[PDB]
């Protein structure tokens, strides 16, 4: 009944701090680090949301997205280090659900993972 | 068994202009004025080539890329009525194989369609 995350981020350290935050928020949460990976995962273990980086070793965020939407319908959140409009427009043309800059708060990021879920 | 060639333009008056040039070169063509209709017929029909405007009623032409792209794998070469700031590079990123403003000349559109073919 806990709703399953998996945080897609290659930068180790940011992406355990986000997963004990969410973990102390009534979420469960896995951790990605490869694109290609991530696809596979993403397909097989149907997590109820995504939070993807844009760019990882292996399929970046875009490929991601794009590989997983005929197969998972489920919300997919994308976060960047560098606020660009041409990469945000593609990624929310090309299914993610939300597009957010980092840093964001922990706090923020679970309100949006939240709000994301209000509508599956 | 000609190539089959699905035109999707709300602009009734320019599809049927076109598609009237089009067969009368050798082509079989057919017309579609909807976006939802158009992923349908799309991904049923599997057409040759796609000739897709970027706005229709429905479905906008980047929702008809991202729709069909999983099950329909031939070229689609887009129209845009007016240039908007990005539009190319989200159209040809979405999965579309050209990006023409028009107006475009029937027989330019000829020459684009049949280089396309080459593609497959
Ligand atoms: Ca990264
Ligand atoms: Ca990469
Ligand atoms: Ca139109
Ligand atoms: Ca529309
Ligand atoms: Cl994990």
């Amino acid at each position: 009944k806990l709703p399953k995350i998996l945080i897609v981020e290659d930068d180790e350290r940011l992406a355990r701090l986000t997963q004990e935050y969410l973990i102390r928020n009534g979420l469960e949460v896995g951790v990605e680090t490869d694109g290609n990976r991530a696809i596979r995962r993403i397909i097989s273990e149907q997590p109820d949301l995504v939070v993807l980086d844009v760019m990882l070793p292996g399929a970046d965020g875009l490929t991601v997205c794009r590989e997983v939407r005929p197969h998972y319908h489920q919300p997919i959140l994308m976060l960047t280090a560098r606020t660009e409009d041409m990469d945000q427009v593609l990624g929310l043309e090309m299914g993610a659900d939300d597009y957010v800059a980092k840093p964001v708060q922990p706090r923020v990021l679970l309100a949006r993972i939240r709000a994301l879920l209000r509508r599956t």
